[PDB]
Parts: structure tokens; sequence; C-alpha cells
């Protein structure tokens, strides 16, 4: 069994684009499959199990779909933890600021499982990664710049380290800026060498 294809089960750009950047010397194809669940419906308190049992569910939902239009599948769920706060992406522009603002001055958690299963066979390995960004202080002004742009919608906890003006203020991160955007390469790695 040559397993040449991955399936990528996220709708994440960022995410699909760093694995074919960073894959490509193993893989032959790459395949996007997002799996397009009902998040929601997943509740627990702990933000390790939360994400876990959720890129669980999307790596059920993917291989469902992958049926119907050998391969390795990968999922993916993540969140921000700031202070006792677990968030997922913001609701509202009004929400997104009032996130990106408490940023300011301190340091905020992301906590992600990454989920790989090799098609047809029933061992659905998991990760986590958890990274912490620290910010210098920044006033109202920033937020604004950073929220026009539009992009802090679609991450969790309206968190953009990538972003012009919050990149500026990032002073460390323990991990990577790539983990923090939701794609540590160094996980898939570790996950596609307990196969
Ligand atoms: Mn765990
Ligand atoms: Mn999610
Ligand atoms: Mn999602």
């Amino acid at each position: 069994e040559e397993i040449r294809t991955m399936i990528i089960g996220t709708s994440s750009a960022f995410r699909a684009n760093v694995l074919r950047e960073h894959f490509g010397d193993r893989f032959r194809n790459f395949v996007l499959l997002p799996p397009d669940i009902d998040e929601k419906a997943y509740r627990a308190a702990d933000p390790f199990e939360l994400t876990e049992s959720i890129a669980r569910a999307k790596m059920k939902a993917v291989l469902e779909k992958a049926r119907q239009h050998p391969a390795i599948a990968l999922t993916f769920d993540q969140v921000v933890v700031k202070g006792d706060e677990v968030r997922e992406k913001p609701l509202s522009t009004e929400q997104c600021r009032s996130f990106i603002a408490s940023y300011s001055g301190g340091g905020v958690r992301t906590v992600a499982t990454y989920a790989l299963c090799v098609v047809g066979t029933e061992n659905v390995l998991v990760a986590h990664n958890e990274t912490e960004t620290f910010f210098s202080k920044f006033g109202d002004d920033i937020v604004e710049r950073t929220l026009e742009r539009g992009a802090c919608m679609n991450s969790a906890g309206g968190l953009v380290v990538e972003d012009e003006d919050m990149s500026r203020h990032v002073v460390r991160i323990v991990g990577t800026s790539y983990g923090v955007r939701g794609m540590e390469p160094a996980v898939v790695e570790k996950l596609l060498s307990q196969l």
C-alpha cells in the first residue's frame, strides 16, 4: 500500500496552503474536502476535549464525503483561550472588536487538536497543539485598522498575528506563528510518524 494522496479536510485556505507547501515532498495528490459540520452541537468545557471532539466529528464527515467524491485524511479544530474564556470565531464586528482590544499588553493562548486517519482504517490519531502569544500595548486605533481588514472575523478569538498591525505588537510566541494561524507542520509530521 503506497499512500500518495492527502485529503485536506478543512475549508481553511491557510491550512491547505501550508499542507501543499510542506508535504508536497511526500504526497503527489492534494484533495480539498471540507467537513462542513454543525460545530455548535459540541460543548465540552475543557478546550482540549472540545477541539478533539470537533476534530473527530470533522474526520467522520470527511471520510463519509470521501466515499462518494490509498489516502490519508486530515482534520483540525482550534479555539482561543483568553483568561478563563474559550473563544471561537466572533459572531459580530462588536464582539471581534472586544476580542482584539483585550489582547493588548497581555498573553493569549490557542488550543487545537489535529486528527489524522488512513482512509479505510478505524484508527483516528490525534495530537494537540497549544501556543501562547504575548502583545505589547496598543490602542483603539490599531484595533480599528485590524477590524477594517476583516480577516479577523474568520479566526478563533479574532486573533490574527499575521495582520500588519497585530504583527508589529507581538513581543514573543511560545510555539510558532504557523501554530497560532492554525497549521504547524511539525504536528502533522508527528502524527504521520505514528502510523
Ligand atoms: Mn487530550
Ligand atoms: Mn471550530
Ligand atoms: Mn470551522
